[PDB]
């Protein structure tokens, strides 16, 4: 096993289209999230909604029809191959991001002006693993729809957005959703990589892996060989290593952080490096 | 260190001029086209060429703080993490768009209602964004500091047309050299993403590298241990070599195209994968 020798602020957010811009640990540090993007295990194996490339994160296609009310997507995967409502929550790429308006910017797959902006709300139209949503747009779009999410918004007026949920994928859903990802206590918490995007009413989205990681993993299909891998974070200018981290095999990291403090009181611009295979309750030393 | 490729086939792979999925790989229409890409540039030892970053999510971004002038509004650049940009040896920030001799249409969010504003910049005497600003119209009222990405493009002037072949006057501006095909009847291969281009001949943008290729090389670090890389393209199902390419130390990819065809004429689903390091001599089995 290795990860990415890359080092942190060069690596790209797995649930939206933006670079890390920090790491953190929730002001919970009992706080359980199920993201569906950016979700791998080490030996390779995605789960939810994750696809392989930082250029498939977060991102929507489909062909417009007409709805009740205005027009609505039948969802394809992100290639204009079918989607179909199978074990997946959504089509691979699907955004994540729970409980708000998506605004969604797509073009016809030209004259004039490209662009639809797609502004679709969560309610009970919103049926992704079926494989259509509506929305309304004061643009006119038409035929196949390719676009990626711009900027999320409240649901409901004066309501605030919280990136850390995920959406409802519809009541077909019985499904392979990317499970739950608990702390595992004992001092550990969670890491969060964090990205600046335009969340209005909220203003950073967390995501669990780097989409590099996701990226690698998938490429290397290696073993896993202990409870846990051993990281270091090291100044990639210095050498120095910064603060210990362990990478659990269904694909997450956490590490002690100091009171008061974390992870968020590094430097962003660290690599992190594989060390040695772990057993689960290795103790950390604390970081920041 | 050895050398290898991504594991990963063609179809999850990135451009590296725009941020969008490979779709197809081509050879060009005149083979003896010389282009000079500024992104998706990067030797096989892991050096970055021109203005190309790490992250498919660095690609085609622009960032800057916005500024009025005597006679409008500009943007002055600075990298895409905030922190200040000096000409030195790159021809504009990292992962600065390179599609020439066009306007851009750039969707911006202020780092701090419709957060989006859309940047119309034209390639005209206030582009200087190797000194570090470029100047834009927006029928909305961006302040600040203004990120964003690439979202269309469309002709310089009126009766025009956009070639997405050509690179911008960045202006001695410290270019990726020209990439001229190598000799052996041997073509360069063209990584293709649809992307919205108003009045293109088509709404495609070639690259020289998948993104996913130059993170690769930038992690692994490897040695050039020969003249050329010799590499299988794969069906990963049957495990069967579709057909032989070279992978050259400047960082680019060859094939001998069969008479009217070539590699557009392959599987979209294959793998390269290293094979041994050859002569610069070797003579190519034609593809598709
Ligand atoms: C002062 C007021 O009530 N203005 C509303 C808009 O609501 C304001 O701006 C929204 C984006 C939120 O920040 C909201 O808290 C704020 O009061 C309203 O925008 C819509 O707001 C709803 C939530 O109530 C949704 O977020 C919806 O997606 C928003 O519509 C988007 O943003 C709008 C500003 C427009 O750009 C739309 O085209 C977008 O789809 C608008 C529209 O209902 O009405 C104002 O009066
Ligand atoms: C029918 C007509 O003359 N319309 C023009 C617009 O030009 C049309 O749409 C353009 C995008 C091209 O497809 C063109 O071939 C087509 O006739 C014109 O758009 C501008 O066109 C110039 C080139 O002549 C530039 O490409 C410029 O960037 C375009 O402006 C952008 O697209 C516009 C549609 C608007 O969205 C602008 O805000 C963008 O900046 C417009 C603007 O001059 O005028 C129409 O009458």
């Amino acid at each position: 096993l290795t990860v990415p020798n890359i080092p942190l602020n060069n690596l790209a957010n797995s649930r939206v289209p933006a670079m890390i811009n920090k790491m953190t640990v929730s002001t919970d540090q009992n706080q359980v999230v199920q993201f569906q993007n950016g979700r791998c295990t080490l030996e390779g194996q995605l789960l939810g909604t994750t696809p392989v490339s930082a250029s498939q994160v977060a991102r929507i296609r489909g062909k417009v029809f007409s709805t009740a009310s205005g027009k609505g997507l039948n969802l394809t995967e992100l290639d204009g191959t079918p989607y179909h409502a199978f074990e997946s929550p959504a089509p691979l790429g699907f955004p994540d991001i729970g409980a708000c308006d998506w605004h969604v910017s797509t073009f016809k797959v030209l004259s004039g002006d490209p662009m639809s902006r797609l502004d679709v709300k969560q309610n009970a139209p919103f049926a992704p693993h079926l494989g259509s949503i509506e929305f309304t747009s004061d643009q006119d779009p038409t035929g196949d729809q390719l676009g990626t999410l711009a900027w999320v918004s409240p649901s409901t007026s004066g309501a605030r957005v919280d990136p850390w949920k995920i959406p409802s994928y519809g009541s077909t859903v019985t499904t392979h959703l990317a499970p739950p990802i608990f702390p595992p206590g004992f001092g550990e918490a969670i890491v969060y990589f964090m990205s600046d995007f335009p969340i209005v009413s909220g203003a950073q989205v967390p995501c669990t892996l780097p989409q590099e990681f996701v990226s690698h993993f998938v490429e290397q299909q290696a073993p896993v060989r202990g409870e846990a891998a051993l990281l270091h974070y090291v100044d990639p200018d210095t050498h120095r290593n910064l603060g210990e981290f362990k990478l659990y095999p269904d694909g997450f990291i956490t590490c002690v952080p100091n009171t008061g403090g974390g992870p968020q009181n590094l430097p962003t611009n660290g690599v992190f490096v594989f060390s040695s295979w772990v057993s689960r309750y290795y103790q950390l030393k604390p970081v920041g």
